């Protein structure tokens, strides 16, 4: 079991400056952090219908860097915005911007006090920051279990999921890094060294909520098979298919007038089914 | 004649045709028609697969159904099921009373969507014409096998609820029938939703209550498409209230199209998670009511 982070792209009341700040983390289960500024309640991943299928459309034409020789956020973020420009997944003129907001401050649960709280924020063509201007969505985690890590192993690694919203850019664009040595880096607060990164960077669209697409990012993650898979991967044709297998074994539930557990329970069958067709292919075993 | 004119994409006098009828709220009964060939006669024909009354209750290849279950979906049917809903073709209050009339408005509409072409239309309309057989005649026909429609492994829930009526019906409740079939000589997956005028008796499928709608599911073999799961989908939006009436209130596409994007909005998908069965499922429990709180106000 491995650490992932979940951050994101906001910024503060106080001085109205855009910073990065966690919003969710997973050690096997995922805990989500209030706008009281204490973490709620672990619990399993549920992802939305519309964070899958956007994670699957930006991952397809996704942007890999695997095995990187790079030890540090900064050099992370300058490979990942030219290979961006190499795969015209961004232009030449969104690099001073998007590199700007990469190398932005990492902000944390110990701060979220310290600052007068976050709210959301959409990345404008200069350096000020605008406000979003599609309605927003209270997030059902927050509302659910937020509103009342020695688990983690000591030969683990990390996980660093950035999402942000940019409207300077024509569509969404996926990066996924792989670092050659897991580093530990100035984004992350606890000592656990970084091997994988997630930057999902976007304009405001229908259909996209930033924030579940990182929760959907983390959620692949933290799933042992597409780990597994995710170090073995030699192209983004392995991760692609890692992630065909996973929305395989997903189960998903449609909205019901007369919910009942008697007619909820009748899928344990099919949730073992599908758990065992996702364990089938990988060397792991179910835990 | 010489003329051979294109379709006109106008809708300039489409609320000339929308009825001022408030339409009654109906209970809804599905069911889920496969294209099958039997094994005596090699005939091809049309056999009931699942049903919806509450939960879903699949036949077995025993010619018995199965334990009722909720109706769970998988991510590609309803990826796919949008995918088709976006161009589908819509035929809304057809003034139909026989599967005959039926097919032949779906299949004009269709050609004028040039969604098949003209040389499949005869094929398609002796596949859709072809006869409906139910349950109790499956022990009489010595078995059934799936067919792919030609122009000249188990499911799932069989395998998780088959291997071991009238009176659960409301009575003001109209059904809904889904035909899902494989025709090799179609370029695209094609979509058919038609709402009734009213509500018919069918001679050509005979059910427990009358057909309001009906859902026609017709492609080629393509990769993440499993035409049972799309019809088990297009089943399932049925099925749901909120759709339902929609779907009874619907005049155009658009507006099933904002309905079933609603309902997706309102989906939730369990991930393949390494915990025991019961806590993974009853962890969906309040996130769906919270998810759900606001839909059926």
């Amino acid at each position: 079991k491995v650490y992932v982070e979940l951050q994101e792209l906001v910024m503060d009341e106080k001085n109205q400056e855009l910073r990065w700040m966690e919003a969710a983390r997973w050690v096997q289960l995922e805990e989500n952090l209030g706008e009281n500024g204490a973490w709620g309640r672990p619990h399993l991943s549920h992802l939305t219908f519309w964070s899958l299928l956007e994670l699957r459309r930006v991952f397809t034409k996704g942007t890999v860097l695997l095995d990187l020789q790079e030890t540090s956020l900064a050099g992370v973020a300058n490979q990942l915005l030219d290979r961006f420009i190499f795969e015209d997944q961004i232009r030449p003129q969104d690099r001073e911007e998007l590199l700007r907001a990469l190398l932005l401050k990492h902000s944390h649960a110990g701060e979220l006090e310290a600052l007068g709280g976050v709210k959301p924020a959409v990345l404008t063509r200069s350096g000020d920051p605008s406000q979003p201007l599609l309605p927003q969505h209270s997030s059902l985690e927050t509302q659910l279990f937020c509103e009342q890590l020695e688990k983690i192993p000591p030969d683990s690694e990390a996980t660093l999921v950035l999402v942000g919203r940019a409207d300077f850019l024509e569509q969404p664009v996926l990066g996924f890094v792989r670092l050659q040595e897991a580093a530990e880096l100035e984004a992350v607060e606890l000592p656990v060294p970084i091997r994988f990164l997630f930057v999902l960077l976007g304009p405001e669209a229908p259909h996209i909520d930033y924030t579940q697409l990182g929760r959907a990012a983390a959620t692949l993650m933290s799933e042992r098979v597409f780990r597994i898979d995710a170090y073995m991967a030699q192209s983004r044709g392995e991760l692609l298919h890692s992630l065909e297998g996973f929305l395989d074994c997903s189960l998903v539930l449609p909205p019901t007038d007369a919910p009942s557990e008697q007619a909820l329970l009748s899928l344990v069958p099919v949730q073992r089914e599908l758990l065992r067709r996702r364990y089938q292919s990988s060397p792991a075993k179910p835990d």
